[PDB]
Formats: structure tokens, C-alpha cells, sequence
């Protein structure tokens, strides 16, 4: 089956971050209005059987101390009192501050999206589903004793190791979203058993600042995983087209040569022209081709099981357009069955967010460089090949660009 993440302790934790408000009710009461919901398997996010097994569990990633930090850091914002000295410093070595602030329930807000994305990659590894949607899910920048974008505990690498670890068993991670995956490039920095693949925006001072030239050079992985982290960086303004063609053969190419067992999809919506960011030109349209549903399409052919998260996104009714257009394509290419979608936008709860025409298409109106990394990541793909003794033809590879 095709299995998605809900509940309704889980949705009011992932409605509950001063950041992201109500952006998961809009998008799984999009889904629901849009009568999908019979089609999917509700996956429950995780429980633990006690303290000790959920410290357990989070820090296969996290260290000890910065979990207690990020525990420590919700008990004090639900008392009345200021912090002090003492503890405003303790937080600031996790980089809990600026964009990563306390709120009332920020521990349980970041460990829901951990409980989702664990019990995901638990249905993959069982077969209970062929692919999983976990849209309270993506938080790729947070790392092992640090919060940054918003993001403090890293789900992503969470369900990769559980993935990696059921085995030989190798996952590779496609990251959309428009900012680098840093958190989760980083994790399998050594691992040649997860190669990581980001595409994204990049230029000076654009957060979090990696993906991107170091005559410079790229890293890409370090130790047994050299050659094992790709990355494209694009300049703003590309559209559906562009961006379709950049990617396309670069995620044949991994797939071809990898043979992953999974691949987990980080899918933030603010590459859409209509994110509050206006960097990227992308749409939800589905006759253009939106880019993000191009990408989906191609790796769901790829019959793998597969693991698809939300992530950025910052223009909430444009999120659930696009979300629920990727909800309904995942039916369609995994169980054969055509999903047919009105254009108009069903009476549900939210209608009124979606004015003021409340159509499902998003609002708006619509190489040498691109070429050029195309040849340095076919090299890195063929360095990463040998280093790894794997087989392939470079000319069926070769021709896909
Ligand atoms: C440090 O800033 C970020 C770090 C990570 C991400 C992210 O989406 N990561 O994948 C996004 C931002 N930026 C913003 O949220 C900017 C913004 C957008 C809408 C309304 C107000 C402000
Ligand atoms: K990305
Ligand atoms: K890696
Ligand atoms: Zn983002």
C-alpha cells in the first residue's frame, strides 16, 4: 500500500511551532477534502516503552547532552520566569536561540516529527508499504549537538540509519528542497552505504552557505565515503523545465549505478514561485510540468521502496496544493489506479484559506553552467563506482546526459 503519517495527538504537535502554525492541519484536510484518505494506510507515528528507550533511540543521532538541552529548554518556557545567565549560555552552545527559539512545547513539537519518520521507514522495512508520506517530516539541517533553520531534531537521519541498519543494504537520499541538506549530508559524510544528492539554491550569504564551490572545489564525502555526497547548486529564477532537465539525469544516473535498497525524498515546497522566498520559479501544474511532481514520478518508476517527507515551505495553502498533488500522484504510479483531482478546490474546513479563487493550481504565470556540472558529477559518480568496486556501463550512464 502507500502509507501516510497522521494522528490526532500528531497533528496538534506538528501545529504547535510559532514557525510552521497551522500548515500541517491545511495540508492533510487538503488531502482529506480531496477524498484520498480511503486510498492511504495510516501509519502511527512511534511510541517508546519508557524514558531510557526513547533517549534510546534519539541518540543514535543526537548527543546526550544536547537532547537534555532541547528537553531543559521546554520545561523553561512553560514556567513564568525569565531565564538565567547560566542557562541562556547553555543554550547557546546548542544553538538554541535566533531562529531556533524556545516555545511551550518545542521538545515534543521536534520529537513527533522523529516518532513519524521512525514508524515510516519501520512500514517500509516490514513491506506493509511499498512507499510512506510523512508531510510533518524533513527537518534536514539539524545536527548532532546543534539546532539551525528551524530544525532540532534531525528525522531524516533518524530513518535513514533505522533503514541502513535492517540489513548489503545502501539508501540514497534526494533532498528538493530549496536549501542545502546540510544535516543529513554531514551524518553520512564517512558512510558510502548513504549517498546523499541536494539540489538547491546557492549564492554568498544565502543559508546554511554549503552545497556549493569550497581554483575551488567540491567536497564530496570524506574516508570509505569520498565521492559519496552530491550536490547541484542553481542560480535563482529557474523554472519547471530547467530545473527537470538539470536533475533528470543526474537521479537515473544514481539509480543506475547505487542500486539503492530505499531512497528517502525530501520534498520542501519553497522551491514554488509563490514561497514568500521568490527564488526558484517551480510549480504544482500537472498537465508545464511541475517540476517537484517530474522528479517524484521518476523516482517512483524505479519501483524501490521509498520514503517521502515534507520539509521548508513557507506559503502554507501553495504547500498543501502542491502536497496534495504529490499525495495523489504516489497512488497513482504505486497501485496502477487513476486519481482524478478538480481543478477547484472541495468545501472543507479550510476552503476560505484558498481564496480568492480557490483553484488547485498555484497563482502565477510563466544551461552551459548546468552542463558543466553535469560532467563533474558523472566523474564523481564513476570515482565513487570504482572506489566502491560496483558494476555499470559508463556508456548507458554516460548517455543519459
Ligand atoms: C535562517 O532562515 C532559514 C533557515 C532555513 C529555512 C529552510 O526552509 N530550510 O530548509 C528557511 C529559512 N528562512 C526563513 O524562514 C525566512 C522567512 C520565510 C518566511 C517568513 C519569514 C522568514
Ligand atoms: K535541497
Ligand atoms: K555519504
Ligand atoms: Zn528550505
Amino acid at each position: 500500500s502507500v502509507g501516510i503519517v497522521y494522528g490526532d495527538q500528531y497533528r496538534q504537535l506538528c501545529c504547535s511551532s510559532p514557525k510552521f502554525g497551522d500548515r500541517y492541519a491545511l495540508v492533510m484536510d487538503l488531502i482529506n477534502a480531496y477524498k484520498l484518505i480511503p486510498e492511504l494506510s495510516r501509519v502511527p507515528p512511534l511510541q517508546w516503552d519508557s524514558p531510557s528507550r526513547m533517549y534510546e533511540a534519539v541518540t543514535a543521532f543526537h548527543s546526550t547532552e544536547y537532547v537534555d538541552a532541547l528537553k531543559k529548554l521546554q520545561m523553561l518556557h512553560c514556567e513564568e520566569k525569565e531565564l538565567t545567565a547560566d542557562d541562556e549560555l547553555l543554550m547557546d552552545s546548542f544553538s538554541l536561540n535566533y531562529d531556533c527559539p524556545g516555545f511551550p512545547s518545542v521538545f515534543d513539537y521536534s520529537l513527533a516529527a522523529v516518532q513519524g519518520s521512525l514508524a515510516a521507514a519501520s512500514a517500509l522495512i516490514c513491506r506493509h508499504c511499498e512507499v510512506v508520506i510523512n508531510w510533518g517530516g524533513g527537518w534536514h539541517h539539524a545536527k548532532r549537538s546543534e539546532a539551525s533553520g528551524f530544525c532540532y531534531l534531525n528525522d531524516i537521519v533518524l530513518a535513514i540509519h533505522r533503514l541502513v541498519s535492517s540489513t548489503q543494504t545502501r539508501v540514497l537520499y534526494v533532498d528538493l528542497d530549496l536549501h542545502h541538506g546540510d544535516g543529513v549530508e554531514e551524518a553520512f559524510w564517512y558512510s558510502p552505504r548513504v549517498v546523499t544528492f541536494s539540489v538547491h539554491h546557492a549564492s554568498p550569504g544565502f543559508f546554511p552557505g554549503t552545497g556549493t564551490w569550497n581554483l575551488p572545489i567540491f567536497l564530496n564525502g570524506a574516508g570509505r565515503g569520498r565521492f559519496s555526497a552530491f550536490n547541484l547548486p542553481l542560480e535563482e529564477g529557474i523554472n519547471d523545465l530547467d530545473w527537470s532537465n538539470a536533475i533528470g539525469p543526474i537521479l537515473d544516473s544514481l539509480n543506475i549505478v547505487i542500486q539503492p535498497s530505499y531512497v528517502v525524498v525530501q520534498c520542501g515546497a519553497d522551491c514554488l514561485a509563490t514561497d514568500p522566498h521568490r527564488i526558484f520559479r517551480l510549480t504544482n501544474f500537472y498537465p508545464s510540468l511541475s517540476g517537484y511532481l517530474y522528479a517524484i514520478k521518476k523516482i517512483l518508476s524505479w519501483k524501490v521502496p521509498t520514503l517521502i517527507l515534507g520539509g521548508g515551505g513557507y506559503n502554507f495553502p501553495d504547500t498543501a496544493r502542491l502536497w496534495t498533488r504529490v499525495t495523489a500522484l504516489t497512488i497513482e504510479e504505486v497501485k496502477g489506479k487513476k486519481m482524478t483531482i478538480s481543478p477547484e478546490i472541495p468545501e472543507h474546513s479550510y476552503f476560505s484559506r484558498y481564496g480568492p479563487d480557490f483553484e488547485l493550481d498555484i497563482d502565477y504565470f510563466p544551461l552551459d553552467s548546468i552542463q558543466k556540472h553535469h560532467r563533474r558529477i558523472l566523474e564523481q559518480l564513476r570515482n565513487y563506482a570504482d572506489l566502491n568496486k560496483l558494476i555499470y556501463d559508463y556508456d548507458q550512464v554516460y548517455q543519459l546526459y
